């Protein structure tokens, strides 16, 4: 609930799927 | 292309996921 | 930035995930 | 299998954008 707390979880989806479009081609 | 098509959308959600952080930052 | 705004993208999100389970798929 | 994996992992993003518009509305 927090912008802190939203902020982080926001970017470990991103980099999730940052991580998925290289998983999805090898 | 499945595969192609479905990284371009993985790609647009990261992206959406970048902006927000941006407009939680501001 | 504001909670309702968030609220709107992150259900989108979730929503077009939801329908990528089911492209995957078909 | 690369299908399946990669839908599990779009489910649990699914997941937590729900809890997370959970943690929004309180």
């Amino acid at each position: 609930g927090n912008a802190d707390e939203x902020y982080k979880e926001l970017e470990d989806x991103q980099e999730r799927l940052r991580k998925x479009r290289k998983k999805l081609r090898s």
